[PDB]
């Protein structure tokens, strides 16, 4: 089997994106964002606090002939950002773009953050990570992938994530029209629970490629590029009037500026992120001053390889019984 479904941008900085699945019989869509950096799938719900819900679909268990209560299972999950989430477990019907799982396990949410509430836009996260890492107690859950992976044609996801447009997450299959060149693969470690792999160096703008190992994961759960700080240093000292910002919490830019691109090696290819993708527009609105799209990882403690660099490639997550990743120029 395979599935092929579009991801689609939050808003006009790609400050996320949501690819609708299918949960339930009959069917109840919900706007998901797919996070190869967790490894749960959860859901705003009928059992939501009302008070945390503003906007976003809800999955109703109660109207789904097909979900069962998963006894005595709870989760609970706190990410990079700070944002959580927590509440009970179903089994359902879940569908992305065509691709079915009966049984997979659909986490309700009973509460949820503020950073979760207040984006209506997001109705809960399917994560796509290492199943190693789902939080269902006391019984450990499969993702998604996990469950499919034995049907799917190739036992492979790939993410194409569009620059303020849509792209594709495609299950199953490798779609050779949608990328240029070749596909370079790289080693993956699972050790963390995520798909953690080395890059070889980078280049600012035009400059000299440095060769040095990077270590870090492929998250399009993570919005931009983590990177360690003397990299990303030398990457805003190419940038009149950029700085750090202890009070704004990064590096930022002044909007009228240029900015230049940014390579990262994976082997000997090279994937090169135009500058304008490292934009995430003003600070506050009206400000002159804009967000810059690569960040230190100093104090994140690992390197995160977020929408920012993997929307410059199309990139193939192998889940073969050794994974690996893929990535090609597009």
């Amino acid at each position: 089997s395979t599935g092929s479904a579009t991801t689609t941008p939050i808003d006009s900085l790609d400050d996320a994106y949501i690819t609708p699945v299918q949960i339930g019989t009959p069917a109840q869509t919900l706007n998901l964002d797919f996070d190869t950096g967790s490894s749960d799938l959860w859901v705003f719900s009928s059992e939501t606090t009302a008070s945390e819900v503003d906007g976003q679909t809800i999955y109703t268990p109660s109207k789904s002939t097909t979900a069962k209560l998963l006894s005595g299972a709870t989760w609970s999950i706190s990410y990079g950002d700070g944002s959580s989430s927590s509440g009970d477990v179903y089994t359902d019907t879940v569908s992305v773009g065509g691709l079915t799982v009966t049984g997979q396990a659909v986490e309700s949410a009973k509460k949820v953050s503020s950073s979760f509430t207040e984006d209506s836009t997001i109705d809960g996260l399917l994560g796509l990570a290492f199943s190693t890492l789902n939080t269902v107690s006391p019984t450990q859950q499969k993702t998604f992938f996990d469950n499919a992976k034995a049907s799917l044609d190739s036992p492979v996801f790939t993410a194409d994530l569009g620059y303020h447009a849509p792209g594709t997450y495609n299950f199953g299959f490798i779609d050779t029209t949608a990328y240029t060149g070749s596909i370079t693969y790289t080693a993956v470690s699972t050790k963390q629970g995520f798909w953690e792999w080395t890059s070889t160096g980078y280049a600012v703008g035009s400059g000299t490629f440095k060769s040095t190992s990077i270590d870090g994961i492929a998250d399009t759960g993570t919005t931009l590029l983590y990177l360690p700080a003397t990299v990303v240093s030398a990457y805003w000292a190419q940038v009149s009037g950029a700085k750090s910002s202890s009070s704004v919490g990064g590096y930022v830019f002044p909007c009228s500026a240029t900015l230049p691109s940014f390579t990262f090696g994976v082997g000997s290819a090279r994937i090169v992120i135009p500058g304008d993708y490292i934009d995430f527009g003003p600070i506050s609105t009206g400000s002159s001053s804009c967000f810059g799209g690569i960040q230190s990882s100093a104090g994140i403690g690992i390197n995160i390889f977020g929408d920012v660099a993997l929307k410059a490639a199309f990139v193939v997550f192998n889940g073969a019984t050794t994974p690996t990743l893929g990535f090609a120029s597009k």
